[PDB]
């Protein structure tokens, strides 16, 4: 049985709270919406949510690393505050066209550092196998590490149902991943301002959800998945398995959920730091502070060393 921390409460940020602290600006057709600290500007450490969530995700995650370096946090298009993608279309490389666009704008400086969780570690790992030259560190934690060949046995029938118009009856009128996958994934017990924060991009029924089934659907999955992710997927993870030059930090999860696979995958790429924290799958809502102190620790690091 799940419980409220007793101490949460007196530090809450409410969704409202969070969305008046970002900022806006125009990508391509559309827009993102996102957090920046702005100062420090000589790094940038950009942190991305993945499938059910949005940046408000790392909210008590990105104080700790602030003093040292310009946190930067989007809303993957059509989640959160951002914008629509202008083709409705929420695939790996749709996102990914927006994030880039993005980060074109942004005036980062030549080496990034990247925080990715769930499919934002996807496209931290994706964007990385793009420009090898601009990364100077990752940190990644439940994260799209490999392809799927082989914890959760029935797999590809769960990953056959939400392919299926069933997946969409699924999302799209009765949001699976926002209000039932999301709060059984993580231990504590939501304040009702912090689960309402997930909930408000979605509230509303139908194709507004998409971006909550299009995740999944993408799964890398050898034997069935989508063929030109599982081609990405590999290629960037034959990539980070050689990337010796590039320092890594694995956050795990402590139990996590049929998280195994993810720290053997974690651990065949070099130059990789292994820290543990307490959760499940959402672990920036058990540990946050735990997580951004290790972050912290970790990016004070690389910067000396450089
Ligand atoms: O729990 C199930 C089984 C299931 C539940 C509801 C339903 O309508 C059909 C099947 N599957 C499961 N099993 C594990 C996880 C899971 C795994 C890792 C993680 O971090 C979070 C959730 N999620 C899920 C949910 C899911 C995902 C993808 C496709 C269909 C159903």
């Amino acid at each position: 049985s799940k419980v409220y921390d007793p101490e949460q409460r007196k530090r809450m940020i409410t969704g409202p709270q969070w969305w008046a602290r970002c900022k806006q600006m125009n990508v391509l057709d559309s827009f993102i919406n996102y957090y920046d600290s702005e100062k420090h500007a000589e790094n940038a450490v950009i942190f991305l949510h993945g499938n059910a969530t949005s940046s408000y995700l790392w909210r008590h995650v990105v104080p700790h690393i602030e003093p040292v370096a310009r946190c930067i946090i989007p809303d993957l298009i059509g989640m959160g505050k951002s914008g629509k993608s202008g083709n409705g279309s929420y695939r790996l490389l749709d996102h990914y066209k927006y994030l880039t666009a993005w980060f074109e704008l942004l005036n980062l400086p030549k080496k990034i550092i990247f925080v990715g969780h769930d499919w934002g570690a996807a496209l931290a790992f994706h964007y990385a196998y793009e420009h090898q030259d601009r990364i100077k560190a990752i940190v990644h934690m439940e994260s799209v590490v490999d392809v799927i060949e082989s914890e959760w046995p029935d797999i590809e029938e769960d990953i056959a149902l939400i392919k299926s118009e069933e997946g969409e009856k699924m999302v799209l009128e009765n949001n699976f991943f926002v209000e039932t996958v999301l709060p059984s994934k993580i231990m504590r017990k939501l304040e009702p301002e912090e689960f309402a924060a997930y909930l408000e991009p979605f509230k509303e029924k139908g194709e507004v959800r998409r971006p909550t089934l299009s995740w999944p659907r993408e799964i890398p999955l050898v034997k069935g998945g989508k063929p030109d992710v599982v081609q990405i997927v590999r290629n960037y993870n034959a990539y980070l398995r050689a990337s010796d030059d590039l320092p890594k930090l694995f956050i795990e999860s402590d139990p996590g959920f049929f998280s195994n696979a993810i720290v053997e995958g974690a651990k065949k790429f070099p130059n990789t730091e292994f820290v543990k924290v307490k959760g499940l799958h959402f672990l920036q809502e058990d540990a946050p502070d735990e997580m951004g102190k290790y972050i912290k620790s970790f990016v004070e690091r690389v910067l000396k060393n450089e």
